[PDB]
């Protein structure tokens, strides 16, 4: 009952991952994890409506062998409870580029130095409606 | 080398699962599996161009607690190596309905009596590019 989990993605540098989902009507936060596996994440994309002291804050972090890295926070929050939201994530050797619903873009360093993303997992108040790879 | 693997799909009866992927240019066949897990498949969708002694025939079968059931072969074959193909799948407790690229649709008995589909997997000859739930 958690969220969609996909493996063997083999997303190489330069490829874009497009994820469209539904934010729960009473969402507190949702997560989109990308990486090698559940313990090695190049991107922990975590928009928080109201959770852990954050109010409408997008928090991103890396996870190397189970250990969380230094969190990064964005200046915009183009997400609304009970509404469709789409995010596009591009993979590069140095950084991951994330484009939000409203077109805002930001980068998150590829700390684990992954050469390919093979794992994706969604969880929280986000019901995935479609995923596309390129 | 296998294809994409998705779990926690939570596909419910009546929902439409649209899968679009690229058929390898030198594929002798390809597989799209759906079910509870790798050992319990409500649908083993296997178009065969030239494999296992068959030619341009779509072979369907189920796998219950590891055991393969009786195969069913389809009447059409709207597939070709080295091209993009999309299939649309839905189900109820009695049957699964598979719609092909040519708009043709057939039914395959839901032998596992599944009330939800949580697992999907493609092999090395079918590269999934898009997955939708509607
Ligand atoms: O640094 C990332 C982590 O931050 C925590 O506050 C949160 O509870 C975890 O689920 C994870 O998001
Ligand atoms: O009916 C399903 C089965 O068909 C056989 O021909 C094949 O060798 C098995 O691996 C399995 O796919």
């Amino acid at each position: 009952a958690s969220g969609l989990v996909a493996s063997n993605l083999n997303l190489k540098p330069g490829e874009c991952l497009r994820v469209r989902g539904e934010v729960a009507p009473d969402a507190k936060s949702f997560v989109l994890n990308l990486g090698k596996d559940s313990n090695n994440l190049c991107l922990h994309f975590n928009p928080r409506f109201n959770a852990h002291g954050d109010a409408n804050t997008i928090v991103c972090n890396s996870k190397d062998d189970g250990a969380w890295g230094t969190e990064q926070r964005e200046a915009v929050f183009p997400f609304q409870p009970g509404s469709v939201a789409e995010v596009c994530i591009t993979f590069d050797q140095a950084n991951l580029t994330v484009k939000l619903p409203d077109g805002y873009e930001f980068k998150f360093p590829n700390r684990l130095n992954l050469e390919a993303i093979n794992y994706m997992a969604a969880d929280g108040d986000f019901k995935i409606k479609c995923v596309a790879f390129d």
